[PDB]
């Protein structure tokens, strides 16, 4: 229970690397040291490497030198997937293709200064003379958040009795603002059996009188989930980005509360 990452799509003959600190609770003290809006940075880059005679270790090294190692978990929240396909039948098993999927946010004014300088030097960097490292500004994010409430009889397994499902939708300027407002509130109030914490959390995020509807449902339930789907809105009309890098909040009331229910 808590923040669970969704399984990686694991292709046939492909090295896959996942780097994230999105699992770490938002640090409101740190984030208060950012005094301006800055867009979430997006990387959705891919390239054919057939014929360049690169190994997967060469591809991973170049991406680490120009991207991964420049984005520190002390200055940024990031979620990054790096993949490198190789030719199983080639006597050298040379890399045939690669991709970088990332979103990341500077957490402070000093991180924003460091970022502006990283972008000036590295935005547009020639990767393997095949494609460029394009770091894009998301215009904003729409969170389409699902709530599940129900009764699970075995906490080690996936199946449960679903009692109620709700969706609500919010626009934020960045993933930074998602973490500062919604994610911090999940940690503070969604994981509470104090009715004056969780019922008002529901009034704010689910629907304005969800607190009244859910009192009886929470008393009958032992298991909640929140799935905040992050839909990044890009600058061009009709361009959305959703990272394969997904997380959800599981709340095992059965184990957290003395009475083994959500209320």
């Amino acid at each position: 229970d808590g923040l669970i990452f969704s399984p990686l799509p694991q292709n046939k003959n492909t090295v896959v690397r996942h780097y994230s600190n999105e699992q770490e609770m938002p640090n409101l003290s740190q984030m208060a040291q950012r005094t301006i809006d800055f867009p979430t940075q997006i990387v959705r880059v891919s390239g054919n490497l057939t014929g360049l005679e690169l190994s997967c270790d060469d591809v991973e090294n170049e991406i680490d030198q120009v991207f991964s190692k420049k984005i520190s978990p002390n200055l940024f929240t990031y979620n990054t997937y790096v993949s490198c396909g190789y030719d199983v039948n080639d006597p050298e098993q040379h890399a045939t293709n690669f991709s970088i999927q990332s979103y990341f946010d500077p957490l402070t004014d000093n991180a924003v200064d460091y970022l502006k300088s990283y972008l000036k030097e590295y935005n547009g960097y020639n990767l393997f003379n095949t494609t460029t490292l394009q770091i894009e500004n998301a215009k904003g994010i729409i969170v389409s958040m699902n709530l599940n409430a129900g009764l699970k009889s075995n906490p080690d397994k996936t199946p449960f009795t679903l009692y109620r499902q709700d969706r609500n939708n919010f626009y934020f300027k960045s993933n930074f603002d998602v973490r500062k407002e919604l994610i911090s509130d999940i940690y503070q109030r969604f994981y509470s059996n104090d009715p004056d914490m969780i019922l008002p959390f529901f009034d704010k995020w689910i629907f304005s009188y969800a607190g009244s509807v859910y009192y009886s449902i929470l008393m009958a339930s032992n298991y909640l989930e929140l799935q905040p789907e992050r839909i990044f809105v890009m600058e061009n009309e009709g361009d959305i980005f959703v990272s394969d890098l997904r997380y959800y909040f599981a709340n095992l009331c059965m184990k957290r509360n003395p009475n083994k229910h959500c209320l």
